[PDB]
């Protein structure tokens, strides 16, 4: 059933616990990553909280008190909490952070130079060609941990460890290509257990580093997923993505972690075929194409309007505050909340027990319709026309509601949207406007 995530990037700890209790835990989100909730340096802007100074749980998201909060808040309505875990570094420079610690020339808290690479600066020619460099030189000035060091494996893991006796499920291992695979194999040795472990490494091939190495460790984030499907809804045809995953390059399904954009790169940091927020509903449907497709782990991403300024930390207006919702606007975007990407986490949500593909349908363009065998179906309208083909299904006959619209009553003798009908031959006369969809499922259906 739980089967998407969803990043809730630079949200403070007491949004993060009333959105659980308000939205995600009810629309069926299974976890929430978090942006890190170490002490990192002062500053307002977003990237601040990739510069750590120690492991004490005071962050811009709050306190230690407000963090064990927020992961019992959201445990309690069935939401997960995964950590943004800085692996590979701390903070460059010296300064303060957001606990009072003080550092500087390599020092800091529970760390000295020793415990660190060699100063040398990652150039850009190195991720072509110098694997060496790129796990062991400084990441735009970065101080880079030693990580095969048994001192520094043993206090990160203390952190991991920290964060698991706290109730933290999983954890987002940043920065993952900048520390050699079996650095890594050795710190997941030292935590405890087995929690959900995925590795950021942006491999769109070319390079030295590969995201394959990564594969024993933990899932891997996928970036070829957005990259293409971005290319392929601005400039290509809905139909090329009947075979979409392995048959694309893509890693194995079960490894992958997807997402049409993150932090980085609707920025332009870490492609201007990216997808966010800024494309309105062609956003929509390549959410509604990734939720109802089975490749991956999906993570919905949930951004703010940084007017224009990628440095820019979020918003100084809570989310939930004082009673109004301060969503959609030029405040937070709460894309996870937007009513198509909702509606695909439903869908993928109860259709999760058969993850192939069935009755792919097209018209050779940008309208394309399939099912998930007998568990739901969907259809994709990406052209300026209506689209009226009758398409063929494995659904059950009867009515269901259009999970993208709506959704069934607590009686189940109604939808709040839009009906959708299975004939008795289990066809769809369809009847999708221009740049919309729909999506079905056996566990929306009108029951008599
Ligand atoms: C941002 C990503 O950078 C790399 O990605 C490279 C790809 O690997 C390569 O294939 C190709 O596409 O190029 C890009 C390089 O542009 C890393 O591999 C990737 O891990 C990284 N993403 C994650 C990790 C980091 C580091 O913690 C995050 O970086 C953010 O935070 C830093 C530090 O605050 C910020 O840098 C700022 O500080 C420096 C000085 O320290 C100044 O130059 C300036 O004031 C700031 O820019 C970065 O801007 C920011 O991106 C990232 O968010 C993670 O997701
Ligand atoms: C929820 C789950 O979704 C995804 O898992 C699906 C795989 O991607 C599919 O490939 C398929 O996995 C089958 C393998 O293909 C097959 O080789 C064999 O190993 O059997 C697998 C199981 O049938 O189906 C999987 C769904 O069953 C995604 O990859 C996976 O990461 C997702 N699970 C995550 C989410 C939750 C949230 O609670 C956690 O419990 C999991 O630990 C996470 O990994
Ligand atoms: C927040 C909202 O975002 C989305 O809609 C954006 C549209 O995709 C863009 O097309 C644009 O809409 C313009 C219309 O195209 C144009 O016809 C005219 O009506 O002006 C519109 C606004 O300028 O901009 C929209 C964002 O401003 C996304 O598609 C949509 O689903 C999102 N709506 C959510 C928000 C509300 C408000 O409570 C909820 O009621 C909905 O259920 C959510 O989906
Ligand atoms: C606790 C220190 O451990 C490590 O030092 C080892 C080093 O690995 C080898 O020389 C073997 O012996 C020394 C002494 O144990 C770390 O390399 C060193 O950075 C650690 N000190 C840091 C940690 C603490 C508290 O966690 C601080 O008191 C200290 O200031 C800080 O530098
Ligand atoms: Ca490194
Ligand atoms: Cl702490
Ligand atoms: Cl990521």
């Amino acid at each position: 059933h739980p089967t998407t995530f969803v990043h809730l990037f630079e949200w403070n700890w007491q949004d993060v616990a009333q959105e659980c209790e308000q939205y995600l835990g009810p629309k069926g989100y299974a976890a929430v990553q978090v942006s890190p909730p170490n002490e990192h340096i002062t500053g307002s802007q977003w990237w601040t909280r990739y510069q750590p100074v120690s492991y004490e749980l005071q962050s811009r998201g709050g306190n230690r008190a407000q963090f064990i909060d927020m992961v019992n808040r959201c445990s309690a309505v069935g939401v997960d909490i995964y950590v943004d875990t800085l692996i590979n570094h701390m903070a460059a420079g010296s300064g303060t952070g957001t606990a009072g610690n003080s550092f500087g020339n390599k020092s800091f808290p529970i760390y000295s130079p020793q415990d660190f690479h060699e100063s040398c600066t990652i150039n850009n020619s190195d991720y072509g060609n110098d694997r060496y460099r790129v796990q062991n030189c400084e990441l735009v000035g970065l101080a880079d941990l030693d990580t095969a060091s048994n001192y520094v494996q043993n206090t990160i893991a203390a952190y991991i460890n920290d964060l698991q006796a706290i109730g933290v499920k999983g954890f987002r291992f940043d920065a993952s290509k900048h520390v050699a695979a079996s650095d890594i194999q050795s710190l997941m040795a030292k935590v405890n257990g087995s929690p959900v472990v995925f590795q950021e490494v942006i491999d769109l091939g070319g390079e030295a580093i590969k995201s394959s190495e990564y594969l024993s460790t933990g899932l891997v984030t996928e970036f070829k997923y957005g990259a293409k499907l971005g290319t392929v809804f601005r400039n290509g045809s809905l139909a090329w993505l009947s075979n979409f995953g392995e048959g694309w390059g893509f890693m194995p399904s079960s490894s992958a972690v997807v997402f049409v954009d993150n932090h980085d790169n609707q920025r332009g940091h870490g492609g201007s075929s990216i997808l966010t927020f800024e494309d309105g509903r062609l956003y929509d449907l390549a959410n509604v194409f990734m939720l109802a497709y089975p490749y991956g782990y999906p993570r919905v991403m949930s951004s703010y309007d940084f007017h224009g300024n990628d440095w820019a930390g979020g918003p100084n207006v809570p989310v939930h505050n004082n009673g109004n919702l301060e969503c959609f606007a030029s405040n937070w975007k709460c894309e996870h909340r937007w009513s198509y990407i909702a509606g695909g986490v439903d869908f993928r949500n109860n259709t999760a027990d058969n993850w192939a593909v069935t009755n792919w349908w097209d018209n050779t363009n940008n309208q394309i319709s399939f099912g998930r065998g007998s568990s739901g179906h969907m259809a994709i309208n990406k052209e300026d026309s209506t689209l009226t083909a009758t398409v063929q299904t494995d659904m059950a006959s009867g009515q269901y509601c259009n999970v993208l619209k709506g959704e069934l009553s607590a009686d189940a003798k109604s939808c709040s949207g839009e009906v959708i009908t299975v004939n008795s031959d289990g066809t769809i006369n369809l009847n999708i406007g221009a740049w919309d969809a729909m999506a079905i499922h056996k566990n929306a259906k009108l029951g008599a």
